[PDB]
């Protein structure tokens, strides 16, 4: 009984320059180009392994982290299953003795290591790059990238490794709308992330929430005339491995976007307490420090990401765990240490009585990491009888 | 003969937001704001000013009992100026007229704001500067040639020199003869509107809309979309449509805090109990089925939430349901069937969170008061000293 199954992870991916409002709502075409920093595997992943087999019971079945999800035709992850699917059977229809995998059921199993981390981006990244390992697809990152923008458009992003553009593209059917390295990981491995994870617990009750922005910000019109300025910027800033500017553009690009958000009707409100602190002490790392070492970014949600080079992690990690005693130990992956403040910090920027612990949850010290990598027979996450080995 | 004057003047709260100059030396704005003045029977500044021709050389002023220095061609030594030349001009055109422009001034002022609740007071102080001195010296000038003077002294104060709903001109002129306060209804107009002050707990205005003007570029669309607001919210005050004043007031807060956000650095003043705030009120009116409340913003984390009268019992069941308030600071309704109690954290806030709510309303321009409000004893010290 000759099994096929192929089982691959990708990585997370965190937008220096932000992906937010989309033209298609279908296709997932955004209405302004995005730049992201791939992150290390070894530290966050989502794995998913493909089975395809003659013999199982008709129907495509995927588990999340243990529990069923429902392929509902139309939705994003059959869409993903049936652009890869179709790509399989071309190979098929150009060499008639292959067999035809394209036309048994799919068993599909995923999980991820994590918080409120964003996980759809690494999660479509990963279902493409299993079933094109399982379908041996001889389409390149680019290509694919296309299908897992339409998963999710983040997604499209973690089909490199290092930092990477999703371009937006003019064609209404999408074919340019498609994912870029800008620059390999190779290019700067020195840079290194800390995700500080913040506790959310005073708030009530993203794709929804983009298109009220598309909707109702005015403010939203000047941000996508910006947005093409600091796309180029950082790109030179990349390619120049200029620290202070790369860092100027993504603080400036995190705001921009959470502007707008406020500037929606009703307004969107991510950043917490927690994070304007983060910010005030990283805005005074750099001040204390006469040059810009650090620079944070906030997706949707409350959890800081802050990008500095390894050297100056060691003042990172310092200020943070000054102000932010967590919840959760911590470990650098690296053995990477604390610094003190640097002289003339102004700890006054931090409110009178600090932070209890736990405010932040816990530190994830992180890198540039590689592009989706294809795993071994060991690393399943399926059964001999294709129904995944953990079950929730 | 004591020559002496006290006015008081009314805080007033912007539905359209002044955020950026530019001119720093005159306070020319970016663009135009409008305002609501608030009643006076709340809250207000109040200033006595005495000129005797027997005091010791030189002005003196105090604030809140405590003496404050008046350094030539700073801001209230230019307003004084600008406001004694406007009086000796009356004396040169009658010989017969006291010399009062010639006499060292004694000025007291004090305002009744709360304590702690963070409201800010340089506005209404100064209108109300510009008021009793005007009335010391019996100025003819209108209350829009006096907003001139208010505004170069400190903003937003021209907006108190008017009762109800006020605008500031940015005007076009290099040397701001036209960037000056102007009705655009008055209190008669619509005495309904009312505002509940919702003071936050909280863990600087001229130096921080600066490094927006320099560093926002959503600015320069706000910019762009401010005229459209001023005229439709003008609109909407004279058609008395409080669901289009609602939206248009809610709008531009957040508009303003957008572009505070945007800032580099970045510039927070809502907090987490503000955000919490925006989302009762949102929901109060999605549950009540029509607009009732507006929230907005100004430099710091409280909420000013307008309403009509007959609808404050709604605003003020709403807050105090989720937001229990402090000791050291009325009829409520239940909230509208159907309001959605997750837009909250469970259980609502701790006690305090909100400090405290001031229920008040659009109110009248500046008062001349009576002898016996005046803030300073015989000898032209005031009465109470810190
Ligand atoms: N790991 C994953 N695989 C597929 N879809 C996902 N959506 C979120 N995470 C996912
Ligand atoms: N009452 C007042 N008088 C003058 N200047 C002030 N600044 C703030 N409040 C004031």
């Amino acid at each position: 009984h000759m099994v096929h199954e192929a089982t691959a992870s990708a990585p997370v991916n965190i937008a220096c320059i932000k992906y937010w409002g989309k033209r298609d709502t279908r296709l997932i075409l955004p209405t302004n180009s995005s730049l992201s920093v791939t992150l290390d595997q070894d530290h966050l992943r989502s794995t998913t392994t493909s089975r395809a087999d003659a013999s199982f019971e008709a129907g495509d079945r995927l588990w999340l982290n243990g529990r069923e999800e429902a392929i509902k035709e139309g939705g994003r992850l059959a869409v993903c299953i049936k652009e890869l699917r179709a790509w399989r059977k071309e190979m098929e229809t150009k060499d008639k003795n292959l067999p035809k995998l394209s036309e048994w059921p799919l068993r599909i199993a995923s999980y991820n290591n994590f918080a409120g981390l964003a996980s759809s981006a690494s999660g479509l990244a990963a279902l493409v790059a299993s079933l094109a390992s399982l379908y041996s697809l001889p389409q390149s990152p680019s290509q694919l990238s296309l299908v897992a923008r339409q998963g999710s458009g983040s997604a499209c992003r973690s089909l490199f490794g290092g930092f990477v553009a999703w371009r937006e593209g003019t064609d209404p059917a999408g074919s340019d709308s498609l994912a870029e390295e800008v620059a390999p990981r190779e290019h700067w491995p020195e840079m290194h992330a800390l995700i500080c994870v913040v506790s959310d617990a005073k708030k009530g009750t993203s794709t929804s929430g983009m298109q009220k922005t598309v909707e109702t910000s005015t403010l939203l019109q000047e941000r996508l005339r910006v947005v093409p300025k600091r796309m180029d910027a950082i790109s030179q800033a990349i390619k120049a491995r200029d620290f202070a500017e790369f860092a100027k553009l993504t603080m400036a690009d995190s705001n921009s976007f959470h502007a707008v958000c406020l500037d929606t009707a009703p307004p969107i409100f991510y950043l917490n307490d927690v994070s304007r602190a983060i910010i005030a002490v990283v805005e005074e790392l750099n001040r204390a420090a006469g040059e810009i070492i650090a620079a944070y970014t906030f997706d949707a949600g409350p959890n800081a990401v802050i990008y500095t080079l390894e050297k100056n992690m060691p003042f990172v990690l310092g200020a943070i765990k000054r102000f932010f005693p967590t919840s959760e130990e911590f470990e650098s992956p690296f053995q990477t240490g604390v610094r003190d403040l640097p002289e003339g910090f102004n700890t006054g920027v931090v409110r009178e009585g600090g932070w209890e612990k736990g405010a932040v949850k816990g530190l994830i010290h992180t890198r540039v990491g590689d592009g989706p990598r294809v795993l071994e027979k060991e690393d399943s996450l399926l059964g001999e009888n294709g129904v995944p080995k953990v079950l929730a």
